[PDB]
């Protein structure tokens, strides 16, 4: 009553695609506000309600709940074209009146077309310049955040004020990018013209984000849900740098992205996949490039929704999870895709790393080290049974319950949800 | 006992130079750990203990307490040369054995010489390109953070591993900068050579920051103090963008800068100056370019310690303070430099802003708007008496106590400390 209402947070605990869209969708059913705080459409969150499947990127996953307000915080980077393309793609799937329940923070930054093109150029250069790049989503997230830090970028509020001033600063930002890559095209007037349209198409949804969240956390009690993007080990500060995204996907990102103090943050849920996946380049200790990897990849559908690029798969890894927790302080976990392991006789789990026959004392800041470590595994018996229909703790067979406990025990955090299917109702609440 | 010990935070509530060094120094007397989480030596924190005066920038202000450990978190950007220059400058003032009680996070980023040069180049360009720049400290903070977001920058851990790999990536980062400014010099081998020295000179102090803080917050109880840098309205997200510094000086920055969850954050103190100051370019609603401004400037010594560049001065402004609080959620305040107002018959205080004869509902995200607003002032009687020797609430005269209450009341936060002198003992604890 003194500090106001506290928000619930959902964050990825590994390298992304843990099932944030799913957990958020489940928790948004009775939420008054659902929001994104960092990242851009580099994120891809799948939701399955009824027989309908959605894949949001910029839209909060709660856009589905017509009785709730979806909010895009100041920490997010918005690419207007992608935003609308996404919305329409979903409008055709039944999404209606979204614009009436979507609010955009006027302090959020703009991803411009050249930011996306430059993202691609930087990757091609890194590839032909040293044999390997980052494995970026090519959405210009990195370039946009780079402009944000430089204070050269433009924001939502800039786009809605004097368009002439916006146009001038835009042109400068554009030319500055052609200095980095003189072959970059950039149809200044074309883009500039399209942007003018987006300004008016987006004007009625924009608002002051700070005042909006403050009012909501200190006005009559409200249920505010924060949908994280990307994941812990992809964090610009704490991830396997430089093979990371360019924002803080960890808990701190909720504060800096929505302008809310730590006391207004409550439950922080860590979405943990029963096994590990990585989309781009970089160290992956428990990576399984083999029969096992193909099975996880296959039974798990580990590939990009559009591009269809398959994701690297590997055994569960506790080193990254324990590390993720040290930074995020999860209050509970959502262990997902347990059903994928239904067919295994034995499941291995990475518990620690050894470099020179010696167990590293902690997760390496230098990603290059991880490439050299040897995983120390623990083999666990499989429950070899179909759990896709499990709806209660007791429904799960012995070996499966054991697997859940294994995770809680070695992370020191309790599992509150167990996923056994992509649809909303395919979950089990432990408490 | 479940979440571990909580840290105490000290943040600036205006546009910097509120007296963080002073408040932190006072609170570090019984602290086990004192640390910086964001910023670089763009910060300047003055401390006065006994008859000795210090001005730290990269070193936490608690470096003075030989029985405490000073820690530089992952969110900070370190310029090795400046670090040592600073330390030596203080060694000559009695600072001894600092290196034995200073710990550096291996995930912190490096400010390279060319980052500083580029910072200057970007400012000269902005000046001769459009009549005005940012008023940067010219420490390359912006450029370094720009590289961090791009993932092209190098970190402490990179500098301590394979120097050949570091040298190669360094060269690339350097050339990338000459593409932005082809006239940039850059003595690749020279700097590269100096850096090799710093690596070994700094090796014994570096450690894994995440494990270091986690151990401290969950091991036996400890008193951890976090020294903020810059200030709320200078925040890259919530400040008067683009006339801001390039990191989150607000509360969220503690989490992203030290890798600690919100539940481990406790008391968050807002250092509030009795009047307002701004070092660089940008809107300043209550700015007083006159006799009053000169007096505040004069009695307050509002100028850079080295460069001697005077700071813009103005009346206290509640709009920015209330806004700062919405984002930081201060638990208490430290109202400083009250003694500067000792000689005024009446003191004005900005309470709200009017644009078209109408009171704005909230702090403008667009800094350009602020330039157009008209401040609505409230005049208060001065206590016209010397308070430099006040040590208790009762010591302060009627009008002065009233001024303190005015601040608490219009901010909804209580004042816990009142400053009446730059030295440590020149403070008054209200509770
Ligand atoms: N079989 C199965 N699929 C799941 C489960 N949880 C989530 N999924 C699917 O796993 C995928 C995870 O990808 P994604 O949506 O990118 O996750 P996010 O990025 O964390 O939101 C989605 O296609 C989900 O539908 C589960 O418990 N079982
Ligand atoms: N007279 C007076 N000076 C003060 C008081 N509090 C702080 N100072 C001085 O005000 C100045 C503030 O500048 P600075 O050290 O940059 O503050 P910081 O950046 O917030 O640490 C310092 O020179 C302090 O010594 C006070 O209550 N009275
Ligand atoms: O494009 P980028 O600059 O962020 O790429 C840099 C690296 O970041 C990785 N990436 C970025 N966002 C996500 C993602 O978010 P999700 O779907 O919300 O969980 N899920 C999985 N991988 C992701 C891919 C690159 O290695
Ligand atoms: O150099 P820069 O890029 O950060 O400059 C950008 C703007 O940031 C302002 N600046 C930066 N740091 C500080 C500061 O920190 P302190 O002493 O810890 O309170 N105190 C006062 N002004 C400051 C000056 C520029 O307008
Ligand atoms: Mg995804
Ligand atoms: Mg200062």
């Amino acid at each position: 009553a003194a500090t106001g209402s506290r928000v619930t947070v959902v964050l990825g605990a590994q390298w992304g695609d843990e099932g944030k869209g799913k957990v958020v969708d489940l928790l948004a059913t009775d939420a008054d506000i659902v929001s994104r705080c960092q990242g851009g459409n580099n994120a891809g969150h799948t939701v399955v309600v009824d027989g309908k499947e959605y894949d949001f990127h910029l839209l909060p996953s709660g856009i589905i709940n017509t009785k709730a307000v979806s909010f895009i915080g100041n920490g997010v980077v918005i690419h207007l074209p992608g935003l609308f393309e996404e919305a329409e793609k979903n409008e055709k799937k039944g999404l209606k009146d979204w614009e009436k329940r979507l609010i955009i923070s006027d302090r959020a930054h703009l991803v411009f077309d050249f930011h996306q093109a430059v993202d691609g150029l930087q990757e091609v250069q890194r590839q032909a310049q040293e044999g390997k790049n980052i494995g970026t989503t090519k959405k210009g997230i990195g370039p946009t955040y780079s402009s944000k830090a430089a204070r050269t970028g433009l924001r939502i509020c800039d786009l809605l004020s004097d368009f002439d001033e916006f146009s001038a600063r835009f042109k400068n930002l554009a030319h500055q990018h052609q200095s980095m890559f003189p072959t970059l095209e950039i149809d200044v007037e074309g883009q500039l013209k399209r942007l003018k349209g987006f300004a008016e198409r987006i004007r009625p949804m924009v608002r002051d984000g700070v005042y909006f969240m403050y009012e909501a956390l200190h006005g009559p009690p409200k249920k505010v849900l924060v949908e994280g993007a990307n994941a812990a080990l992809l964090d610009i500060d704490f991830g396997t740098y430089p093979f990371v995204t360019s924002s803080n996907c960890t808990v701190g990102g909720v504060c800096t992205g929505l302008g809310i103090p730590p006391q207004n943050i409550g439950d922080v849920y860590g979405v943990v996949k029963a096994y590990t996946t990585r989309v781009g380049i970089g160290a992956f200790p428990t990576e399984q490039i083999n029969e096992i990897g193909d099975l996880l990849q296959n039974r798990g559908h580990e590939w990009g929704v559009t591009t269809g690029r398959k994701r690297r798969c590997g055994w569960l890894d506790l080193m990254i999870l324990r590390y993720a927790h040290m930074v995020n302080g999860f209050t509970a976990l959502a262990l997902t895709k347990l059903d994928i392991l239904d067919v295994l006789s034995e499941i291995k789990v990475g518990i620690s790393y050894k470099l020179n026959g010696k167990r590293i004392p902690y997760f390496p800041a230098n990603q290059e080290i991880l490439q050299k470590v040897e995983v120390e595994y623990e083999t666990l018996p499989g429950w070899k049974a179909d759990t896709t229909g499990a709806r209660k703790w007791e429904d799960l067979p012995p070996q499966a319950q054991s697997y859940v406990r294994f995770v809680e025990n070695h992370m020191g955090v309790a599992v509150k949800w167990v996923g056994v299917g992509k649809s909303r109702e395919s979950m089990i609440q432990l408490f």
